[PDB]
């Protein structure tokens, strides 16, 4: 009996987190593609402050921020595997690890793409090194979430969509350096519902190179 | 029965924020005062990470970032009223609201005080840009959480301590251009739970100039 809409914009990690979150939660919804120059009234009367996308409007109301939005999903819909962990403990360590995916992952993969030389160097290397961290948290569970996609696993896995293009401009090798890390996102893509939510890899490494081109910076 | 330590340094407004929810929801604890030229094997134990303080030890085990702590408690201290808001999407307000507080308030005072002349003057006009859209949130309630102090009132209102310092640097007047803000600040203020946790102005500030002499951008 709900409504639920998706305002996305294709190679979005950010939009590919909540993509998930509703396939792996099982919502039914419908996706509607943004046009981020020409911002539609339905995307400014949703989210007048930050005018981002990804939105999920249910049943007429707004939320927007891709990690709040996946916990609103985990906490609305509740006839499947929870996404957080019901122990505060727990749910506090995936909410510190999810924001580390914002904080680092995000960030400094962006740093290695818009950046070049030195500063770009010492992206590529914080990155690393943020992965590794991040296969110290995985231990020898095979899902953050442990034997289910949980909430760390929502907030990181859209990024390996965005691997390839920090790889092939940063001129680097993920799999050689964190091999822990590629095998397990190798592992979520056996998933269906990770393999639909998540964009190809040359797309997105297509796209990247046109903000490269509209920014000048090739 | 419970052991709860928070580690702590006194100007920080991050740590204001938990000592403000430990208050407000009545949790015995005790504070301590961390070095954070020289840390503690304590801090490092349990923010390997971050090394950031604020941290909650909550019998043996930590929980690390400032708003994540402040929903740990909320969630594991119910013998008071809530912090979040039990409707899933006035909770999700609560966190986007929250979150604009570390990502816009935090950031653009960083830079008012950090920053001089017309990049300093942006961070100003942004600052007070980003109180107006709060204020804007507010609206006609007492407090963000409507009749009682709640998670985006504790996400906000420990900055109030840091105002004298931005007005001071920056040369501006934030009650002439924000009086709703200033005057929601001072309600908050009439609470004993919120004039315990905020720190005077006067030493924040003395605390901002040893900085700034510290980094030679007086
Ligand atoms: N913190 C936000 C980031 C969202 C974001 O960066 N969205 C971009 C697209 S990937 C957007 O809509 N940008 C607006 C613009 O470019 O005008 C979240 O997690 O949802
Ligand atoms: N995002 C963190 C920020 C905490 C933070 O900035 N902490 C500072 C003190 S205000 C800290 O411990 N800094 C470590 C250092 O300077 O080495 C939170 O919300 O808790």
């Amino acid at each position: 009996s709900d409504q639920v809409t998706l305002l996305d914009f294709w190679p979005s990690p950010f939009g590919m987190r909540v993509r998930l979150a509703l396939a792996e939660k099982g919502v039914k919804y419908e996706y509607s593609e943004e046009d981020l120059r020409n911002k539609s009234a339905l995307l400014l009367q949703m989210n007048p402050v930050n005018k981002q996308i990804p939105v999920l409007v249910h049943n007429g109301k707004p939320v927007c921020e891709s990690l709040i939005i996946v916990q609103y999903i985990d906490e609305v819909w509740k006839d499947s595997a929870p996404l957080l962990p019901s122990d505060p403990y727990q749910r506090a360590q995936s909410r510190f690890w999810a924001d580390f995916v914002d904080k680092k992952i995000y960030d400094l993969g962006r740093k290695i793409w818009t950046k070049k030389g030195e500063e770009q160097e010492a992206a590529k290397k914080d990155f690393i090194d943020s992965l590794k961290l991040m296969e110290g948290e995985l231990g020898d569970k095979p899902y953050f979430g442990g034997e289910t996609i949980g909430y760390v696993d929502i907030a990181l896995v859209p990024f390996y969509s965005w691997f390839y293009a920090y790889e092939t401009i940063g001129n680097f090798n993920i799999e050689a350096e964190c091999p822990k890390m590629i095998a397990y996102c190798k592992r979520c893509l056996q998933k269906e519902t990770v393999s639909k939510a998540l964009e190809d890899p040359q797309k997105v490494y297509d796209f990247v190179l046109m903000l490269m081109k509209k920014f000048g910076i090739e």
